[PDB]
């Protein structure tokens, strides 16, 4: 089970395709909802998502019908559909996946935001970083739910610096889109989703804290995550879990105003990667970094919920510490920066020592020595 988020609100969950072409922007919608008594949200809703899993994987693609027995039935504790809770503005989450993800697979972090009194756009990128995604070739085929599928694309050596480059590129205008969509929707603009789904789009008019917005993600969602600040100011500020640095061009080193926050775990992390993280900081610059004890890359993500504790630990879907745990200090950490940068009058300051890397599971900074 993925759990339920920490906070006082339930959660409502939907998704949002608009336009329906493969340039409109894909998102799951984590928000603070109105009731408790909706059906769960499909965790992973399709099959072609299996699919794409297995190809990541470099499995034969009946891997994937197998992985769909496993998991195709599986939830996540977010009222599908359920109203929006009205009555007051919310700031907002532009959430990234990483490399082989897709946008169902952190609804641990959306919910646990969403329970908080955030909206959390988790984008599905179109950029084949994404182990599948989908959308229509037209109008008919959206009418028509005729669903074009697109599938990770494999790099040969010699493609990966330039590739993975023009790939956190589009990622970073998939954020800003998805954010101008938002705040259009929020200022009033008809969309018709091109999903028909029963969540009218209306009800976020007038419900989102306008300044209020930072991008969040994970791995290559990291660098999203930085790429994103260096051209969009309209992000207050970003946090990266364990981001993967690889992707950002020179360039972007030295552009990134906003307050930025890694969130590492201690077993994924490299001099390499250390190093560009190092080099976003600068005095005038609001850095901070935090490494989880005992934890790997994949506690950020919903696989870590998925399998029990030792199978989970062979597939490095685990790590020592407890994914429960591990998810509450990265989730808890990132909401106390959060406040402090985005001036939130909330209570999130209580974790405010986790930015500090002072608890007994936090190792303040990085473990990764460079010398
Ligand atoms: N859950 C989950 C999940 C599924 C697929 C890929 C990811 S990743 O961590 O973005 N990809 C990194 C490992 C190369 C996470
Ligand atoms: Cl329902
Ligand atoms: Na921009």
């Amino acid at each position: 089970k993925i759990p339920r988020g920490n906070g006082p609100y339930s959660v409502g969950c939907t998704d949002l395709m608009f336009d329906h072409t493969n340039k409109g922007t894909f998102l799951r919608l984590y928000y603070p909802s109105q009731d408790n008594d909706r059906l769960d949200t499909l965790w992973i809703p399709n099959k072609e998502y299996f699919w794409g899993l297995s190809k990541f994987l470099g499995t034969h693609w009946l891997m994937g019908n197998i992985l769909r027995l496993l998991f195709g039935s599986m939830t996540t504790p977010a009222n599908w559909n359920s109203p929006l809770r009205p009555g007051e503005k919310y700031p907002l989450v532009v959430f990234s996946h990483g490399l082989g993800a897709f946008r169902t697979l952190y609804s641990a972090i959306g919910i646990d935001l969403a329970s908080h009194g955030f909206i959390v756009a988790a984008v599905e990128h179109r950029d084949r970083s994404a182990s599948a995604t989908y959308y229509f070739k037209d109008q008919s085929a959206a009418e028509i739910g005729d669903k074009s599928w697109l599938y990770l694309r494999t790099l040969k050596q010699e493609e990966e610096t330039h590739i993975r480059n023009e790939q956190v590129r589009q990622r970073a205008k998939e954020c800003s889109q998805a954010l101008s969509l938002i705040l259009d929707i929020d200022h009033g603009k008809p969309v018709k989703n091109a999903l028909d789904l029963k969540f009218d789009m209306e009800q976020l008019k007038d419900s989102i804290d306008r300044e209020k917005i930072a991008v969040i993600g994970h791995s290559f969602g990291g660098a999203t995550v930085i790429q994103t600040l260096s051209e969009d100011q309209r992000f207050r500020c970003g946090i990266a879990l364990d981001a993967w640095m690889f992707p950002l061009g020179d360039e972007v080193y030295s552009r990134i105003p906003q307050p930025l926050f890694f969130i590492n775990s201690e077993y994924f992390q490299y001099p390499a990667n250390i190093i560009k993280m190092k080099k976003c900081y600068s005095p005038d610059k609001e850095r901070k970094m935090i490494t989880i004890r005992g934890s790997v890359h994949q506690n950020f993500a919903d696989f870590t919920f998925a399998t029990g504790k030792i199978i989970g630990h062979m597939l490095k879907l685990k790590g020592d510490i407890d994914s429960n745990v591990a998810i509450d200090l990265s989730n808890k950490a990132s909401l106390a920066f959060l406040q402090k940068h985005l001036g939130l009058h909330k209570d999130f300051d209580q974790w405010d020592c986790l930015i500090e890397g002072d608890d007994e599971n936090l190792i303040p900074g990085t473990n990764i020595n460079t010398t």
